[PDB]
């Protein structure tokens, strides 16, 4: 279902990010003048990565949610692949953390929107597998969406569990590290680590080497949120960070958690965080 001739429909503007698979560019939909994000992958400097690229695009093309980065299409241009997504100008939740701490209203608001994305994803039998603040993107007006489906997985009727070692070590669930059969409950663990990350600025063990973390997480007791935080926020985290995945709540259940219900407000209030980052970055 790939398409061709991207530059007929889109204008490529300036570079805004890179991994080393390919680079991400700002761009324009010349049919609407909406701004988009364009990822270009030289299909040559990657080889093993080709199958993971194909899976990512598949997952993206099948998602239709206001809580998941909208996918425009994938375009072939000679040796290059262009992946076109909506542009989100507010930066990531991680960016928003850089100038300083969040309050519990902002934390609950962000967590609630992530939970709506996870509920959508999990209802579609998809697992994100790399939930973390850096993969939570915001519009300039504070809309919050899940991004970066580079390791997302799909459950089917013949495959009701996954086994693959993927994720970012600090955020990974213990059953994923063990490469046991796991499912969407793994995203709920990662969400718990993410809530600590939103609260503390960093996930547990963040000063350790990622490889060391891979043996610590299955053995150690689960992280808890320590410090002067509300009881419901601490219990939200604790609920998520159960070593036994069937004891973790679903995303749907967490949307009704006391911490969420008591503290989450309108996403438009998150523009304050967006302004704060812009001010912070400018004077950097
Ligand atoms: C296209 O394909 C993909 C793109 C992405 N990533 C992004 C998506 C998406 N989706 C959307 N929006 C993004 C916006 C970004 O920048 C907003 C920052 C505001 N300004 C930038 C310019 N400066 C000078 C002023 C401040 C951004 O930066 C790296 C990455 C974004 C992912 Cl994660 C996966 C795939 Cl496949």
């Amino acid at each position: 279902n790939l398409k061709a001739d991207p530059e007929e429909l889109f204008t490529k503007l300036e570079k805004i990010g890179k991994g080393s698979f390919g680079e991400v560019f700002k761009g324009i939909d010349n049919r609407t003048q909406k701004v988009v994000a364009i990822k270009i992958i030289d299909l040559e400097e990657a080889e093993d990565e080709i199958e993971d690229i194909q899976q990512e695009i598949t997952v993206l093309s099948q998602c239709d949610s206001p809580y998941v980065t909208k996918y425009y299409g994938s375009y072939l241009k000679d040796t290059k692949l262009w992946i076109i997504m909506e542009y989100l100008g507010g930066g990531s939740a991680l960016d928003l953390l850089e100038p300083g701490p969040l309050d519990e209203t902002q934390i609950a608001t962000i967590l609630r929107e992530i939970l709506k994305g996870l509920d959508y994803l999990h209802s579609e039998k998809k697992i994100h597998r790399d939930i973390k603040a850096a993969n939570v993107l915001l519009s300039e007006h504070g809309e919050v969406k899940l991004a970066d489906f580079g390791v997302a997985g799909q459950l089917t009727d013949t495959q009701i569990k996954r086994n693959t070692f993927v994720g970012t070590p600090f955020w990974m669930a213990p059953e994923v590290i063990k490469q046991s059969a796991y499912d969407s409950k793994a995203d709920i663990w990662s969400l718990g680590i993410t809530a600590i990350e939103l609260a503390r600025g960093e996930p547990p063990h963040s000063e350790l080497h990622p490889m060391k973390v891979l043996f610590l997480i299955p053995k150690n007791n689960p992280p808890t949120l320590e410090g002067n935080y509300s009881k419901p926020l601490k219990e939200f985290v604790e609920a998520c960070l159960n070593k036994e995945p069937s004891f973790r709540p679903t995303a749907k259940e967490l949307l009704k958690h006391k911490f969420i219900l008591r503290n989450a407000k309108k996403t438009s209030y998150l523009t304050e965080l967006i302004d704060r980052y812009k001010r912070w970055k400018a004077e950097q």
